[PDB]
DNA sequence: ATTTTGACGCT
């Protein structure tokens, strides 16, 4: 009891921009705002590749990773915008410069950690801090939290969803000791006040909307944000985990999304993140290893210690193209061509980057997938990158590639090849 | 034939 740690230690957010590239589209194009729309990459095969949608064509069935001529089946006012093309392939900086506008709004509140183009997660404890200092035991208004949910209420003795919200906050505020600057459901509360100014802050200077989760931990904050999109955010306080996780599948916790999840599922005989709790450390560490068993059993009863990392930008900046079908490269010809383009694009990023972030990278990743592997990767080898060349860095590339070609024909490259990858890593300052 | 990214853990 006393000396039972609860992980209530840290305020943290996770703010996640809604339907991030599409709202990067509206704010360009006017008449794709408040319609169904989504963004797509190539045209020819089927349509082109859905990446993102609006939550307007999210209502008639259309999803990411569904082929544009599908999702006009489905929505045929669907309406389109095109990821731009440059070098014979999709090129995403459009969208790296609007996140870079959001991450740094966020950054003047706020230590943030970039974990995706469109997500940051925020350590707000010595901002909560400062700010009750500043209220003087003053309570909480309602107003101050005009679109925070409480996650869990309203509970006990109108059919409309605002006015749940607030018949739930107002419980939340009308329990909440205030004078007790210690406690973590008021730090909690103030952590959503700060999230709040935040998110108008991004809206006000970009015009982009986002939601947001307010936790004690980075999991909790996760899977806060997604229970109320879009433009909206949760406040997940550690009371209410039991009831959260009692009917929460384990696949919706960040990391067990995937085999680990679907291990623990078969292994346990479990659905519920929390019937994970009736399991000992060691019982969890015996089938999942010492790391991943001691991270689920405190992970089931709320708590978790991974920090919110100092890190606003990315540690790699990469740029590859899958050459599905019958486009694989079969010639040499082929393939030095397309190293040309990545790592022309590779070069412009690059410079960039040295200009804007005072850094250099220092390695070359060069991957490729050759056609029948079911791997993502076939090979990956690195070389040094001394020099933001273009020509040199795909001479090089090729250098540590071209004995994967089995051929012993003079051009021909076999087997062809259906991805290639170039990453600029380890950066130094500079 | 989703594609194009990005971070982290294992050995
Ligand atoms: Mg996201
Ligand atoms: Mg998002
Ligand atoms: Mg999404």
């Amino acid at each position: 009891g006393p000396h039972m740690a609860t992980g209530q230690d840290r305020v943290v957010a996770l703010v996640d921009m809604d339907c991030f590239f599409v709202q990067v589209e509206q704010r360009q194009n006017p008449h794709l705002r408040n319609k169904p729309c989504a963004v797509v990459q190539y045209k020819s095969w089927k349509g082109g590749g859905i990446i993102a949608v609006s939550y307007e064509a999210r209502a008639f069935g259309v999803t990411r990773s569904m082929w544009a001529d599908d999702a006009k089946k489905l929505c045929p006012d669907l309406l389109l915008a095109q990821v731009r093309e440059s070098r014979g392939k999709a090129n995403l900086t459009k969208y790296r410069e609007a996140s870079v506008e959001v991450m740094e709004i966020m950054s003047r509140f706020a230590v943030i950690e970039r974990a995706a183009i469109d997500e940051a997660y925020v350590d707000l404890t010595s901002a909560v801090q400062e700010r009750l200092q500043k209220l003087q035991g003053q309570p909480i208004s309602a107003d101050l939290l005009p679109s925070t949910y409480i996650e869990g209420l309203p509970q006990g003795p109108t059919v409309q969803k605002e006015g749940m919200r607030k018949q739930g906050l107002f419980q939340w505020l009308d329990s909440l000791q205030i004078d007790n600057l210690t406690s973590p459901d008021l730090q909690l509360t103030v952590g959503a006040v700060i999230v709040e100014e935040m998110r108008a802050a991004i809206e006000r200077e970009t015009g982009f909307q986002c939601s947001a989760g307010i936790s004690h931990n980075k999991v909790l904050a996760k899977l806060a944000c997604g229970l109320n999109k879009p433009n909206r955010q949760t406040l997940v306080s550690h009371g209410s985990v039991p009831q959260l996780f009692s009917q929460m599948p384990i696949r919706k916790i960040r990391s067990l999304g995937g085999k680990l999840g679907a291990s623990v599922i078969e292994i346990l005989g479990i659905e519920y993140m929390g019937e994970l709790t009736q399991f000992t450390e060691s019982q969890l560490q015996s089938h999942f290893g010492e790391k991943n068993g001691s991270w689920l059993y405190a992970m089931c009863r709320g708590i978790e210690h991974d920090p919110v990392k100092p890190r606003q930008l990315p540690k790699t900046i990469g740029c590859s193209k899958n050459f599905p079908g019958k486009t694989a490269l079969a010639t040499r010809e082929q393939v030095q061509w397309w190293l040309l383009q990545l790592a022309q694009e590779l070069e412009e990023r690059l410079t960039k980057d040295r200009n804007d972030n005072d850094r250099v990278a220092t390695q070359l990743v060069v991957s490729i997938r050759v056609q029948g592997d079911k791997r993502l990767s076939s090979l990956r080898r690195c070389c040094a990158l001394t020099r933001y060349d273009a020509h040199k860095m795909s001479h090089d590339a090729f250098t540590v590639i071209k004995n994967c070609n089995t051929s012993g024909i003079q051009t021909e490259w076999s087997p062809p090849l259906t991805m290639l990858f170039l990453c600029a890593t380890k950066f130094s300052a500079s």
